[PDB]
């Protein structure tokens, strides 16, 4: 019933696309909401979101928080007295997601790939997921930022899985967890290949 | 029962303090949550939040979103079929708050005060509040960013209320709305005077 248009240019919104795919798969397991991803040649690098019943300017890493809130995908806003599902525990995770945003904010990832990996590989030494013990928006966000370096598509980037085993182990975990949601997209998959050339 | 410690240095967290004050006043109208604001000499300009039952690094403008979520202060997460209180309407507002964050992100406000006022004064030409028709976190955030220029404490800044009537009208509105929550604080008030010298 509800229509939301996400206009993208150079940078395809992998995070928002993945969140929306998970939302669609959840409904199959169960008025729905339609999210459209439109290749706009006038958009440069950010995301432009139009609400159809008014538009806003956002980015993939930030508006995916809104989608999780709207679509109840349980990646940023916890829809689940569990071990780590308290309200204050939820708030604590949200500040941790903002830390990953600040860690990569205004930072050339290609230029700082080694220092970024030097932290994530040590962070994953004693952690299975980036936050707590389950898949969260932090895992998926960092997954697409690391994808070009750890997917293996670029043969010149095979040194990163070799040098950073912990990231490689976690990356293979997130890939399997997201397989049922993104492997059959064929548009997310295509844009991954285009971005990786 | 629950304890949250906010450690601040040079920059006092006016937004988080105001949100917490509103939360305390709401309970009086009605297990509660205690938020402590601690002057830490080792903090430079950001905010450091400790959860007592683990710490995170955040900022006043960003962690106040978490406080509104936790304290249900109805400024970012709408706790109220109203005119502009739909879930999608709520999501739309959140992206608008992020726009104000991006508009002042990594921007010297003193250096860009005129261009900032050139937009806000025109935005307030046909709008009473920054978003929709009621007080929101956008109003309070911009209120403290504009406070030194429109409070009248600094006599050299009296030209801004003169030149920008629309901002002055809105600023006087937000001041009255926040009067019952911040006027008796005497620590928020003191830090305003210290920041304004």
């Amino acid at each position: 019933d509800s229509k939301i248009n996400i206009y993208y240019g150079k940078n395809y919104p992998f995070l928002c696309r993945t969140v929306f795919n998970i939302y669609q798969n959840n409904i199959k397991k169960k008025k729905e909401i339609c999210v459209n991803f439109i290749n706009d040649k006038t958009v440069v690098e950010d995301i432009k979101v139009e609400f159809v019943r008014n538009s806003v300017t956002s980015s993939d890493k930030i508006f995916a928080i809104n989608l999780d809130f709207l679509l109840k995908t349980n990646l940023y806003y916890f829809t689940s007295e569990n071990i780590n599902r308290n309200i204050i525990t939820n708030v604590f995770f949200q500040a941790q997601y903002n830390e990953w945003i600040d860690f990569l904010r205004n930072k050339d990832i290609e230029k700082n790939i080694i220092p970024i990996c030097e932290h994530i590989n040590k962070h994953l030494y004693l952690n299975t997921f980036l936050s707590f013990h389950y898949l969260t928006l932090s895992d998926i966000y960092i997954y697409y930022e690391m994808h070009k370096y750890f997917s293996g598509n670029i043969t010149t980037n095979l040194k990163y899985p070799k040098q950073y085993k912990n990231i490689n182990r976690w990356f293979r975990l997130i890939k399997a967890l997201l397989h049922d949601h993104v492997a059959t997209d064929a548009e997310l998959i295509q844009n991954l290949k285009v971005k990786e050339k």
